[PDB]
């Protein structure tokens, strides 16, 4: 026989945002760092923490020679672009990254989307920081006008804060990782374009920073997405896989909509979305699904990827 | 004729995404604006929170072992319960307090304020579990968490506040928000100041005063936004709110004084922790604008305890 004196604790308590939002049948549980039930949450942890920066960090300044070499036409773009990749951000920590809390398998993954939330706000901050360097105070002032009145921009945000204030939390975990995932990758090649003709070396330096963080993000709402979906009946399975590439088949849509949009009359519209395309790919890789994207439509400039 | 608007400045007809997804679906979202920042102590809070960024791994917790093993196992669970406890607040603080303010906030900035808020609380709770990790042994630390569960006394304070953050009033939420950082958690800082005082887990000590020098600005941010927002209220809804405030902090004190006897009683530390935790309830109502009603004698705290709080760093 196997004599159990005691019940464990953790079986018979629930953690605060549970019992904030979902079940208040038993008493809270504190965090237990000391037994963590996914070793993957605690390597996660370590590395974003480890990986704190502020864009105050980054000597921007030093941009000013290349930035001045630009046309007023590639200064406008730029300021679009990243006024357009600030909004994404702040969407992200005041909505996406805050949403997952509750919805989380873990305790540890609770604490990790705080921290995700905090880190995406510093994404946003950076953009700031770039412009209060470089830009005229008219031109920053221009870009959030133009941001408001874009709608093609408007349309990705529009079509993902919904997943996060329903009641879907696997719908909301796929939002929260397209998000990285996809969504800001047509943004990103304009700097690393820039950055191969050697131009705004340290401006791409912030981009490489946000990049570090973005990818984990990515990974991380991919893995628990896999979790979970795979607890699922076979035919709720093929539901859910069907409304990933449904979602991802719109915003890829709309993505290259708002990128002819962007770039047409500068002539990087195509490579743009080649190199947004090679991503939503990885995107389903992260999500345990296979790409369908060729060969042709996602080939990236060795120059680019090498700044990547 | 002569003060028609031709050009309408993009901020004012549009909304910050949060205010987009939970209240007005009718205008376009606006990007945040660093450049332009409407609210400047918003700049100087961000400055000092993200420049205060430390891990508990940065304290050599390690250099604690010796005067933690003078300690008898009675006061060593003592010690692991208590933070266990305040882990228990550091958590429903972080996964539900500071992100529940965000979509409240009256300024872009205060919306990622909160983020910080919410990650560095998470932080905080962290801590605890690396103090624990280097001095405790695996039965200590399961023993505590097993008495946080079945501690009613513990749970009610908690449970108290949750319900003010998943409500819909934005002010009574934000009184909350500041009442955790600002008031529930000093009677358990108490333990480690006290030790301390005497020499004992100095280490500690400081994770502590890197948990306070956070806590002190969330208290202070908190008690910042619910003044300017209760300023917007007529002069009946603001007594009216002023009158809650002091009905919450009441009852709250109630509950903390109950669980403090039941924690500190049989060490005879009762009375000096609850004294502590009065004086920070002083200060909890002056961070939200109003003066404190507790006489020097009820909020005495012994000059060598005292040097433990406000020492740097
Ligand atoms: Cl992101
Ligand atoms: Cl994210
Ligand atoms: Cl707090
Ligand atoms: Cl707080
Ligand atoms: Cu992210
Ligand atoms: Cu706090």
């Amino acid at each position: 026989n196997i004599l159990e004196m005691t019940k464990n604790y953790y079986d018979r308590s629930v953690s605060p945002v549970e019992y904030a939002y979902f079940d208040q049948s038993q008493n809270m549980r504190a965090i237990n760092w000391n037994k963590i039930v996914d070793e993957k949450d605690l390597e996660v942890w370590n590395r974003v923490t480890q990986n704190f920066w502020l864009p105050e960090n980054i000597p921007v300044s030093n941009d000013l020679p290349s930035w001045n070499e630009l046309d007023d036409d590639w200064q406008q773009l730029i300021t679009r672009t990243f006024t357009g990749l600030t909004l994404l951000d702040t969407v992200q920590s005041s909505i996406g990254d805050v949403a997952q809390i509750k919805n989380s398998l873990t305790e540890q993954e609770q604490v990790i989307y705080a921290n995700f939330a905090f880190m995406v706000g510093v994404h946003a901050r950076s953009y700031g920081t770039i412009f209060s360097t470089l830009c005229t105070s008219e031109q920053i002032e221009e870009a959030h006008e133009w941001v408001v009145d874009n709608e093609a921009l408007q349309a990705r945000p529009k079509a993902l804060i919904p997943f996060y204030t329903a009641d879907d939390p696997l719908k909301s975990k796929i939002a929260a990782a397209l998000m990285p995932g996809f969504l800001l990758y047509g943004g990103f090649y304009l700097p690393f374009y820039l950055s191969a003709r050697g131009k705004l070396p340290n401006t791409s330096d912030i981009i490489r920073l946000i990049l570090r963080d973005k990818v984990i993000h990515n990974f991380y709402s991919g893995y628990k997405y896999q979790l979970k979906v795979a607890k699922l009946s076979p035919e709720k399975q093929a539901e859910m896989k069907q409304f990933v590439f449904d979602l991802l088949d719109k915003m890829i849509g709309l993505e290259k909509t708002y990128l002819h949009q962007l770039y047409d009359g500068f002539g990087l519209a195509d490579e743009a979305i080649r190199f947004s395309l090679y991503n939503a790919g990885k995107f389903l890789q992260n999500l345990g699904y296979e790409s369908p994207f060729t060969k042709e439509e996602t080939r990236i400039a060795p120059e680019v990827f090498a700044q990547l």
